[PDB]
């Protein structure tokens, strides 16, 4: 079996994207974020505290005919951003572009963050990293992929974002219509659960490649680019006028600035993010000072390849039972 959705950023900056998902019987259609960053598929429902939901759809599990309590069973997770959500749990049938997984954790909030509550095009989390990360207690619970990958023609799935336009999460299969040249693969840990790889350097604009090693994951979850403060540091000092602003909590640059691309390494091969795609606008509706997409990740304490790489790129993320990320040019 093979799945294929089409993922949509949530405005203008692509701080996200959502991902139509079918929960239930009848289906219940769900715009969630597909997060490699995390292991929880959570939703927004009728059991989600009223004052905490505002535009967002609801799953409620009552209208559903497949739907079963998984009882004694809660959740709870916090985000690196700082947000939070926990509830109990359903088992349901989901459905992702075609492809179905019965039986599949559904996590209804009962609390969300108010992040969340502020976000009214997200109606929930769905989790792709391993299944070791996933919050459910004292019966931790499977993903969607890990559920689904037996019955995959191969054990994979592809991200493909794109740069203020939609793009495609396809399961099952890699589209190789979708990328140019060919895809490097690049060895992958999974000892901290994370889609977790080795970068093997870095450029500036048309500056010379630094040959280093970049742990990092791999994370459709988070918008921008934290990479260690000496490399960030090396960009922004390509930018007239970019400073570190505590006041805002990162690098900013004057908005008249054309930014140089980035490069990052994939094994012998190189993943351009042009210019464009490091512009997050202003800190600040008027503003003249416009946020950056690559930022230190000292004191986060992970490298993070989030989705100002990845769109840079078509992503493969191979579930064999040695698991492996891929990258090519597109």
């Amino acid at each position: 079996s093979t799945g294929s959705a089409t993922t949509t950023p949530i405005d203008s900056l692509d701080d996200a994207y959502i991902t139509p998902v079918q929960i239930g019987t009848p289906a219940q259609t769900l715009n969630l974020d597909f997060d490699t960053g995390s292991s929880d598929l959570w939703v927004f429902s009728s059991e989600t505290t009223a004052s905490e939901v505002d535009g967002q759809t609801i799953y409620t599990p009552s209208k559903s005919t497949t739907a079963k309590l998984l009882s004694g069973a809660t959740w709870s997770i916090s985000y690196g951003d700082g947000s939070s959500s926990s509830g109990d749990v359903y088992t349901d049938t989901v459905s992702v572009g075609g492809l179905t997984v019965t039986g599949q954790a559904v996590e209804s909030a009962k609390k969300v963050s108010s992040s969340f509550t502020e976000d009214s095009t997200i109606d929930g989390l769905l989790g792709l990293a391993f299944s070791t990360l996933n919050t459910v207690s004292p019966t931790q619970q499977k993903t969607f992929f890990d559920n689904a990958k037996a019955s995959l023609d191969s054990p994979v799935f592809t991200a493909d974002l794109g740069y203020h336009a939609p793009g495609t999460y396809n399961f099952g299969f890699i589209d190789t219509t979708a990328y140019t040249g060919s895809i490097t693969y690049t060895a992958v840990s999974t000892k901290q659960g994370f889609w977790e790889w080795t970068s093997t350097g870095y450029a500036v604009g048309s500056g010379t490649f630094k040959s280093t090693s970049i742990d990092g994951i791999a994370d459709t979850g988070t918008t921008l680019l934290y990479l260690p403060a000496t490399v960030v540091s090396a960009y922004w000092a390509q930018v007239s006028g970019a400073k570190s602003s505590s006041s805002v909590g990162g690098y900013v640059f004057p908005c008249s600035a054309t930014l140089p691309s980035f490069t990052f390494g994939v094994g012998s091969a190189r993943i351009v993010i042009p210019g464009d795609y490091i512009d997050f606008g202003p800190i600040s509706t008027g503003s003249s000072s416009c946020f950056g997409g690559i930022q230190s990740s000292a004191g986060i304490g992970i490298n993070i390849f989030g989705d100002v790489a990845l769109k840079a790129a078509f992503v493969v993320f191979n579930g064999a039972t040695t698991p492996t990320l891929g990258f090519a040019s597109k």
